[PDB]
C-alpha cells in the first residue's frame, strides 16, 4: 500500500515538465526580457514595480517559475505545482499589498484539490476540498502561490527528506541538510527561485532553514496568525505552541508579508485570531535599544561560528548606540527537559506514532520512531539507568513516558508559570528585545536526526511563545571551521559527538543569529532585526 | 483542623466592625450631606461628577461603604474589609477613567496582605504576597477596591455558601440563591452596596449572579483581559475557558470598566493578553443587526418566564429595525455532555478534590463531592446501567472517568473543532450577535448543588470562548409562577425534578435575557447590550 510513494514520484514528475512546458511556452513569447535583473530585485522593488505596471503579472509570476524549475534540478525541493495559477494571475486584485508576488507553500498549508501529505501514505490519498485561511488571505491579497515544497517525513525533524518524495538539499552544498522542517521553502528561497514563502514552527522549523540556508525568517506568537487549515500529524496539543510565518530574503519582506497578513480579511474568515493590525509606528522606529544577550545557554555548546556571529553583532549594536545588557532566562534544562520535551510527548507518542502504521520510516528520521514504540516500563528503565552517566538523555527518555491528564494540568501550569517568570525577568532589566546565537552552519545530511539537543536555542521561545527571529550575519571563515576540531559541548554525551562531525567541512556557508520580542511585539522584533540586517549587511 | 473557619469568622466580623466606626466617624464630621441621591446616581454621572469636584472621594467611598455594612446584614455578601484603602483615596491618579469609584473585588482577585481562601480551610494560613494584574490596573486608574467577596466553596457551584463565611442570600427574596459563584459581588451590586465590581466565569458565574440578582454582566474571550494572580482550585485546565469581568447596575458601567482595564498598564503588567484596544466607535454603532435567536437549547426547558422575556425582547428588536432570524447551534447535547463536562473533568476529579482533603463539604455542593470520590469501576458501572433509563446523568458519569493526555489532545481539537464548526454556522447565516434564554427566575437555597442540567444556557459559551452577557429584562408576573405548576422538563430526571421546586415561589424576582458575540467582540456585543436594555428597561 505504501508502494505508492512510486505513486506520488509521478505526480511530482508530471508537475515539474507542467512547469517546464509553460516557461517555455512563455519564454519563446518573450525573447528579450531580462530574467536575472528580475530575480535579483528586492521584493520592495519588485512589487512596487508590479504596482507601477513596470512588468505585467505574467512576467513575474513565469520568470519566478522557471528559476524554480531550475534550482529543483540541484535541490529536490519542489513537491507540486499548483495549478488553478495562471487562472489566479487573471483574477488577482490590483490594491492588495502583495499584487504580483508568487509564493512557496510549505506542504502543510492546504490547497484545494491537492494533497497535504506530510511524507506519509496516510495522506497520500485525499486532495483538500478547499484552501487554507492564510491561503485563502494571500489570494485575496493578489500573491500567486505556485509551489508546494518538500518537508521531512512527520515535519517532527529539523533534516529533510522523506519517503513519499526524497531528500532536499542545502543549495549552498550538496553534503549539507536545507534545515527542516520548513527545509524546501528554505532551499528554495535561497538561490532565489521564490521572494517569498510560508512556514511553520513548533521546534524551529522556521529558523533552522532561514539560518542554514542564509535567509530571514520569523516565528511570531502562535495565535497571531490563523491555523484554521494546517494539516498537522498531532492535533489538540496546546502546551508548546505551534506557528506559521513568512521566510525571505530580507526582513522587509517578512513586514511587507505579515502586513497584508493581518488584515480585516484575516479576522473574519477565522476570528479565533486576535484583530491586532501590524502597527507600523514600532516596526519604523529608530528610537535606541535595551537589548538583553547571551553567548549561550549553557546546553548546547555553540560553534566558533556561532560565537564570532553573536559577538560581532554585539558589538555592532553597541557602535550604534544600543545598550547591550548580559541576560539569561532562569531553568534553561528545566525549560526545555521538562517543559518542552515533556510537552511535545505528553501522550507517550501515541497520536504521533499512528501516523506511522504501515509506513517506512526514513534514515533522516534517526532511532526516533524505534525509541517511541519501546514499552512504557523499559524507557523508565533506560531512563534511570543513564541518570548517573548522561543525564540530558535520561531526561529524554522520561519526557516519552506517557502522563495522565492531571499530569498534563500540572504541566500546562507549570509552562504558563515560567513564562510569567522570564517577564518578570525580562522587566526586572528593562529590555524591549533579547539577542541569542542562532544554531550554526548547517549540519551533514541524517544528522539533525542524532543531534536532538542542538534544538534547545530555538524550542524555548516556542515554549515561552515568545516572536523569534533570524537574521544571518555572517559566512564560516576558514579559522571557525578550524576551531571544531578543538571542540566537546558540555556534556561529552552521543548528541556532542554527532555535532562535532555534523558542523564541519562547512567554509563560506552561512551563520545566523536570532532575535527575540516580547509575546504580540512582532513589529518590535521584525524592528530589531531591521537593525541587525542593516548593521552586519 | 478545619475546625480554624472560626479563625475567618473573626476576621470577618472585626473587617465588619472597622467599617461600622468609619462610616460613624465620617457621618458624624459630615451629617449634612445626602446619602440616598449620592447612591442612585448611575456610574456615569457619579465618575464625571467626581471628575468635576462637585463630589469628594471621601464622599461617595464612605457612603458606599456604608449602604455595604447595610445591605450584609440582610445577605452576607461581605467577606473582608480591604483595610489599606483611605491610601488608596489619598492617592488615586487624578486623570483615572474611574478616579473616584469604589469597587467590589469576588473573593478569588487577590489582594497584598489578604486571603484568597475560596471557602477552603486548605487557603485559610497564608494572606497574598501581592495585588493581582487587574486589581493593578484598576489602581493605575483611580478605582478603590474595598471589599473582598463571598463565594460558594471550591467554586464549583451556582449558589452561594461556604464553611468559613456561611450562608450568602438573594437581596429579592431571602429564601433564594444571589446566584453565583461570584454570588456575593451580585448580592452587593444589586440592592445598591456597589456602582461596580469584577467576577470569574467557567460555566455562568457572571451571569448566573447577574440575572438571579437583576443587575449586568459580561464574560469577555478568555484572553481579553489577564488571570496573572487569580486564585483557582484546580490549575492548568485550557479545555473550556475562563474569563473575569465585570458586574454592575447597567452595560454602560459594564463598558466603562472593560474601557479602563484596556489600556496600555494592561497590556504591560501581562504581555500574554493581546494588546486589544476598547474600540469606541463599534460600541457607539447604531446600524441595525443580524440577530441569532433561539428560544430553547432543548437540554434544559425554559421556565414560561424565560420564554416569555425571549419572545418580547425578540419582536421589540424587530420594531426597533433589527432583523430576528432563527438560528442554533449544531450538536448542543455534544458540546455539553463530551466537550464541556468532560472537559472540566477531565483528570476524573483528582486535581479538585485535594482540596477538600480534611475539609466540610459544604451543603450547598450537593452530592459531587460523594459522587466524585467514588472510585473508577463503580462510576462506569452506574453509567452503563442508568443509559436506558436517565441518559443525562449517565453522561455526567461518563464525563468524570479519568483520561489519558492522549485522550485530553482528542478532547481539545474537538473542542477547536467544534468552535470552527459554530462560526461557520454563524457566517453562513451572515449574523452580528445573538439572543439567547436566561437561566430563568433564582433557585431557592441548597438547590444549585441538585440541578447541574440547567447550566446548559451559559456553559456552551465558556466551551465556545464567545462574548456572553446578561441584561435584565423584565420580572416574574404571578402568571410566570402559575403556568410554573405545569411545567415538566425534556427527561423529567432528578435535575428536571428539582428545577420546577427550586423556580416556584418567585413573583417579583427578576428575569434576564443573555447576549453572545463571536470571539474578541466584547465591544459589539456591548453595543447590542445596550440596545436590549435601552429597549426593555
Ligand atoms: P519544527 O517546528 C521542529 C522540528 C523538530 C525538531 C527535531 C527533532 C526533535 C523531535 C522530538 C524531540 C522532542 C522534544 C525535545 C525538545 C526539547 C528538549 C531538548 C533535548 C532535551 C532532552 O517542525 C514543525
Ligand atoms: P462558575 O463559572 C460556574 C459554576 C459551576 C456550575 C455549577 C455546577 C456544575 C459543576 C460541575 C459539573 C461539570 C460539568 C457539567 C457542565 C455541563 C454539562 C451539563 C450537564 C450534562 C451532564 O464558577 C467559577
Amino acid at each position: 500500500a505504501r508502494g505508492a510513494a512510486t505513486r506520488a514520484r509521478q505526480k511530482q514528475r508530471a508537475s515539474l515538465e507542467t512547469m517546464d512546458k509553460a516557461v517555455q511556452r512563455f519564454r519563446l513569447q518573450n525573447p528579450d526580457l531580462d530574467s536575472e535583473a528580475l530575480l535579483t530585485l528586492p521584493l520592495l522593488q519588485l512589487v512596487q514595480k508590479l504596482q507601477s505596471g513596470e512588468l505585467s503579472p505574467e512576467a513575474v509570476f513565469f520568470t519566478y517559475l522557471g528559476k524554480a524549475w531550475e534550482v529543483n534540478k540541484g535541490t529536490n525541493c519542489v513537491t507540486s505545482y499548483l495549478t488553478d495559477c495562471e487562472t489566479q494571475l487573471s483574477q488577482a486584485p490590483r490594491q492588495g499589498l502583495l499584487y504580483g508576488v508568487p509564493v512557496s507553500l510549505k506542504e502543510c498549508f492546504s490547497y484545494k484539490g491537492h494533497d497535504s501529505t506530510l511524507g506519509l501514505s496516510l495522506n497520500e490519498g485525499m486532495p483538500s476540498e478547499s484552501d487554507c485561511v492564510v491561503v485563502q488571505v494571500l489570494k485575496l491579497q493578489g500573491a500567486v502561490p505556485f509551489v508546494h515544497t518538500n518537508v521531512p517525513q512527520s515535519m517532527l525533524s529539523f533534516d529533510c527528506s522523506n519517503p513519499l518524495f526524497g531528500q532536499t538539499m542545502n543549495p549552498w552544498k550538496s553534503s549539507k541538510s536545507p534545515g527542516g522542517s520548513s527545509g524546501g521553502e528554505g532551499a528554495l528561497i535561497g538561490s532565489g527561485g521564490s521572494p517569498l514563502g510560508l512556514g511553520t514552527d513548533i521546534g524551529g522549523s522556521i529558523r533552522f532553514p532561514s539560518a542554514f540556508c542564509g535567509i530571514c525568517g520569523l516565528k511570531p506568537t502562535g495565535n497571531r496568525l490563523s491555523k484554521s487549515g494546517l494539516k498537522g500529524c498531532v492535533y489538540g496539543q496546546t502546551a508548546v505552541q505551534l506557528s506559521l510565518g513568512p521566510m525571505a530574503r530580507d526582513v522587509e519582506s517578512l513586514a511587507l508579508c505579515l502586513k497584508a497578513l493581518l488584515c480585516e480579511h484575516l479576522f473574519t474568515l477565522d476570528p479565533t485570531v486576535p484583530p491586532l493590525p501590524f502597527r507600523e509606528e514600532v516596526y519604523r522606529s529608530s528610537r535606541p535599544l535595551r537589548v538583553g544577550y547571551y553567548e549561550t545557554d549553557n546546553y548546547t555548546m555553540p560553534s566558533p561560528a556561532m560565537r564570532r556571529a553573536l559577538i560581532e553583532t554585539k558589538q555592532r549594536l553597541e557602535a550604534a548606540g544600543h545598550t547591550l545588557i548580559p541576560f539569561l532566562p532562569n531553568n534553561i534544562p528545566y525549560a526545555l527537559e521538562v517543559l518542552s520535551a515533556g510537552g511535545l510527548f505528553s501522550d507517550g507518542g501515541r497520536s504521533f506514532l499512528q501516523n506511522f502504521k504501515g509506513d517506512f520510516v526514513d534514515p533522516c528520521l534517526g532511532d526516533l520512531i524505534l525509541i517511541l514504540r519501546l514499552p512504557s516500563w523499559f524507557k523508565r528503565l533506560l531512563s534511570l539507568l543513564l541518570k548517573p552517566l548522561f543525564p540530558r538523555l535520561a531526561a529524554f527518555l522520561n519526557s516519552m513516558r506517557p502522563r495522565s491528564a492531571e499530569k498534563l494540568w500540572k504541566l500546562q501550569h507549570e509552562i504558563e508559570m515560567y513564562r510569567q517568570s522570564v517577564i518578570a525577568q525580562w522587566k526586572a532589566m528593562n529590555l524591549d528585545v533579547l539577542l541569542t546565537p542562532m544554531l550554526g552552519p548547517a549540519l551533514d545530511l541524517n544528522t539533525p536526526g542524532r543531534a536532538t539537543g542542538a534544538i534547545s536555542y530555538t524550542v524555548l521561545y516556542n515554549c515561552l511563545d515568545f516572536p523569534a527571529g533570524v537574521v544571518p550575519v555572517t559566512t564560516v571563515t576558514a579559522e571557525d571551521d578550524a576551531q571544531m576540531e578543538l571542540y566537546k559541548g558540555y556534556f561529552g554525551d552521543i548528541w556532542d559527538i554527532i555535532l562535532k562531525k555534523a558542523m564541519k567541512n562547512s567554509v563560506g556557508l552561512p551563520v545566523a543569529v536570532q532575535c527575540v520580542a516580547l509575546p504580540w511585539q512582532e513589529e518590535l522584533c521584525l524592528r530589531f532585526m531591521r537593525e541587525v540586517e542593516q548593521l552586519m549587511t
